[PDB]
Order: structure tokens, then sequence, then C-alpha cells
């Protein structure tokens, strides 16, 4: 207070690098069976999660405090996403839909029809007028949210779709599969612009880009992510020590404090790496299952982790750095 708050903490010439100190906070169990999928509200409020229990639940992203559950799918569901403003999700199911829902009443708005075998991944637009998914059936399907309808199919694959992410500016959609594929799609003409391979091509387990749009971090199932620039086709940096074999498991770009990359793991820790030096910086220990699922808060240095059938439960960590 007053004068004494312009205190000078001195000079350092050699810079010394920081790792960040990520603590639990809090542990948030609800769902009957595996968690499939955890993702902040871009307004930094809610953390959503979606479960092999058919549930969606919200809970307070800084208390953990259990807000409500939405119901209505009628099998499991394996992935959830916000709309830009906070107000919408849409979940992925088993049930062959998706569904999109108002997150403050519960209420189902549109169910997604078209699909012919599980959805496995979702995401909006930026703009939030475009929902894009990923499904068993081996196709992305690019939907309009007002109607409902199915405005574009992506022969994209020929295994189960991964991943799919939006960039940026929505101009292009991101898609991986088992098949060993990632492959850039134009939004606007569906059109395939680039097929990234990793050379024996192992199946691409995930796919996103970063937040910047000009790489993309894929995972692969020989225990390897990677940061490609994409346009380039360039590979610029692996991340390994974790495990990797089995699962579609959540990666992230941590952005609020330090630069790292975040992922689960099948040895049931969560993984931080310097981005640029690629060295593991922390491991998260307490989850007693596969960490299928991590996000990070788009404001604070918040980890959410979820994990599988042994486990069922959700982790918020926070981190000084």
């Amino acid at each position: 207070s007053g004068r004494e708050n312009l205190y000078f903490q001195g000079t350092q010439s050699k810079p010394t690098p920081v790792k960040p100190n990520y603590a639990l906070k809090f542990t948030l169990a609800g769902h009957t069976k595996a968690v499939s999928s955890v993702k902040f509200s871009p307004n930094g409020e809610w953390l959503a999660s979606s479960s092999a229990d058919k549930l969606i639940k919200i809970w307070g992203a800084y208390d953990g405090k259990f807000e409500k559950t939405i119901s209505g799918h009628k099998l499991g569901i394996s992935d959830v996403a916000w709309s830009s403003d906070s107000n919408l999700l849409v979940s992925a199911s088993d049930d062959k839909t998706l569904k999109i829902w108002d997150v403050s009443s519960g209420k189902c708005l549109k169910t997604l029809k078209g699909h012919s075998n599980y959805v496995f991944c979702c995401n909006f637009n930026p703009q939030s007028n475009l929902i894009v998914s990923g499904s068993f059936d081996e196709s992305v399907r690019i939907w309009d949210v007002k109607t409902g309808k199915c405005l574009k199919t992506l022969p994209a694959h020929s295994d189960p779709v991964s991943a799919v992410h939006f960039n940026r500016d929505g101009s292009l959609i991101v898609s991986s599969s088992y098949d060993g594929l990632c492959r850039i799609w134009d939004t606007a003409s569906g059109q395939c612009l680039k097929t990234l391979i990793d050379d024996d091509n192992p199946p691409v387990s995930f796919v996103k880009f970063s937040p910047n749009g000009k790489y993309i971090l894929a995972a692969t199932l020989d225990n390897t992510l990677k940061l490609w620039d994409y346009s380039k086709g360039k590979c610029l940096k692996t991340y390994t020590g974790h495990k990797n074999e089995k699962y579609c498991i959540f990666a992230n770009f941590s952005v609020t404090g330090g630069k790292w990359i975040v992922s689960g793991s099948e040895d049931n820790l969560v993984y931080i790496w310097n981005l640029q030096t690629k060295e593991i910086v922390q491991k998260l220990q307490g989850h007693t299952d596969v960490v299928i699922s991590t996000a990070c808060h788009p404001t604070e240095n918040i980890i959410a982790s979820a994990a599988l059938e042994n486990d069922k439960t959700i982790k918020l960590w926070k981190s000084d750095c």
C-alpha cells in the first residue's frame, strides 16, 4: 500500500528459466464411467466435462464447484466443445449424433444427424456459426449451427477420425485419424489443401492448430507429440517421455504463463514440456487411470485433467507461472 508498493527487486543479467509449479486444487467427482473430454469455457468461468456415462457436467473453473448435469444422449459421449460466446456447447456421441446445448438452461437446442457411426470429436469455429465433427464413419462433417443442417461431408480418412479443429479465423480445418494422416481442409471449399505424414505413418491420435494458426500439434501412437509448420511441411519440435500407444489423448498449448505443451498420458500422469527446449518441466501425479484429456484455462495458469474408468474424476491444478 502507498509508496512502499514501488519496490525494486534487482537486476539479473543471466535469465534463469522458469518451471511451472502446478499443484492440485480440486478433484471433481460425479461421473459414473470414464471421463472423455474436459474443456474450459472461453470466458474462463466454467469447465465442461463429458463422459461414457452419457452425461455432461458443468463445474466452476476457479472453485471446482459442481453446477449442473446436462443429459439427453442415448449413449456415451466422446467430446464436448464451447461456442465463442460461452453460451452453447456441442457434444459428440456414440448415438451417432451431435447435440447443441444451451448451457444456461441445459436444454438440447439441435440434434445433428448424418453420421453413420459414433461421433468422436467436435469443435465450433471462432465465428461459432459452424461446427466440425469427426466420426468412426471416417468422414468429417461441417454443420450449420443455426439450422442444424450438414453443409459438407468430407471423405477425409480411412479409419475413425481422432480429432478436428478450426484455425484462428475458421478458414481451415485440421483432421487426424488412426489411418496415420493429418489433413488440412479449406473450410469454404471442402478441398484438402495438404496431407501431412509422419513417415512409417503411425496412427495420429490428436491434432490442433497453435493459437497463432501457423503450426499444428500432432500426437502419434509411438509415444510422440510433434509441432509442425504445416505450410512448410516441416517438423519443428518433438516431445516425448509420456506414454501414448492406444488412446486419443488431448494435448494443449499453455500460453497464460510459461510457454508449455501439456498432455495426458497412459501412465496416469499429466505431462508438461517447455515448448522450445522440449524438456519435461513437470509431471502431475494424482490420477489412478489413463489421463485421456487435459485443457488449459484461457487466462489463469490452471490445467484440468480427466481420467478413464478406474478413476472417473477431473482434477484442477494451478501454478504461479
